[PDB]
C-alpha cells in the first residue's frame, strides 16, 4: 500500500496466531510487541527510547505477517507503551520513506533515515519517525514564548518546551509547526512536518 501520516500508521499485524494492532516505526531500530507468549528460547535485552530504558525479552526467527506481507524475524516482547514495526522488519516487507509521494527522494531503511534539517538558523540532523506524533529536537534556543508539555515513549516521559510556528527546512522541503525541545537523544522530526512534505510509507 501508499500510507499517509496524516493518522498514525496503524496495521494489523498476525505473531504467533494473533492478530495485534501495531504502529509502522521508521524511528525504530527493531519490533517491540507488548507482553504475550512466543514460543522459543528467548534472551533478556534492554533497549531503549526518549524516556530512558526499558527490558525486553528477544525472540529470533518468528514469523510475522504485516498487512499480508510476510517477514521472518526478531521481535522483542515487553511493555512498551505501543507495538511497534520498526526497521528489521520494515526492510523484509520492502517498505520505504518517500516524498512528495515518490517525486522526491526515496529513503530506505536499512540504517537509521537521518537527514539535515534547518531550525532557527541551525543545521542538524534528525531522524525521520513515523512513529512520532511530534517533533523533538534537541536542547536549542528557540527565542519567543512556550508551554510545558512532556511527551512519552519506550522508558517514560520527558518535560520539553512546546513553541509554535517553527520553520523547519527538512533535506530542502519547507515546514512550519510545532517542535518541542528538549533532552531527546536524537533530534525526531514526527508527523506532524512529515505530512507538510508529503512524506508516505510504501510497500
Ligand atoms: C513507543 C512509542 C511510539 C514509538 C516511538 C518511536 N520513537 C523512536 C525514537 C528514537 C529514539 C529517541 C524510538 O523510541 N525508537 C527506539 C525503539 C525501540 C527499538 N529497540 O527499536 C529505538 O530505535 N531504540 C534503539 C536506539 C535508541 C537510540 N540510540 C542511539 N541514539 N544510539 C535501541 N536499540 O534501543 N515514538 C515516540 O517515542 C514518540 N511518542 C509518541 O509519538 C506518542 N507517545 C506514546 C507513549 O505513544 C505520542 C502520544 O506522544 C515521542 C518521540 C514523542 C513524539
Amino acid at each position: 500500500p501508499q500510507i499517509t501520516l496524516w493518522k498514525r500508521p496503524l496495521v494489523t499485524i498476525r505473531i504467533g496466531g494473533q492478530l495485534k494492532e501495531a504502529l509502522l516505526d521508521t524511528g525504530a531500530d527493531d519490533t517491540v510487541i507488548e507482553e504475550l507468549n512466543l514460543p522459543g528460547c528467548w534472551k533478556p535485552k534492554l533497549i531503549g527510547g526518549i524516556g530512558g530504558f526499558i527490558k525486553v525479552r528477544q525472540y529470533d526467527q518468528i514469523p510475522v505477517e504485516i498487512a499480508g506481507h510476510k517477514a521472518i524475524g526478531t521481535v522483542l516482547v515487553g511493555p512498551t507503551p505501543v507495538n511497534i514495526i520498526g526497521r528489521n522488519l520494515l526492510t523484509q516487507i520492502g517498505a520505504t520513506l518517500n516524498f512528495c509521494g515518490g517525486g522526491g527522494p526515496q529513503i530506505t531503511l536499512w540504517k537509521r533515515p537521518l537527514v539535515t534539517i534547518r531550525i532557527g538558523g541551525q543545521l542538524k540532523e534528525a531522524l525521520l519517525d513515523t512513529g512520532a506524533d511530534d517533533t523533538v529536537i534537541e536542547e536549542l534556543n528557540l527565542p519567543g514564548c512556550w508551554k510545558p508539555k512532556l511527551i512519552g515513549g519506550x522508558g517514560g516521559f520527558i518535560k520539553v518546551r512546546q513553541y509554535d510556528q517553527i520553520p523547519v527546512e527538512i533535506a530542502g522541503h519547507k515546514a512550519i509547526g510545532t517542535v518541542l525541545v528538549g533532552p531527546t537523544p536524537v533530534n525526531i522530526i514526527g508527523r506532524n512536518l512529515l505530512t507538510q512534505i508529503g512524506a508516505t510509507l510504501n510497500f
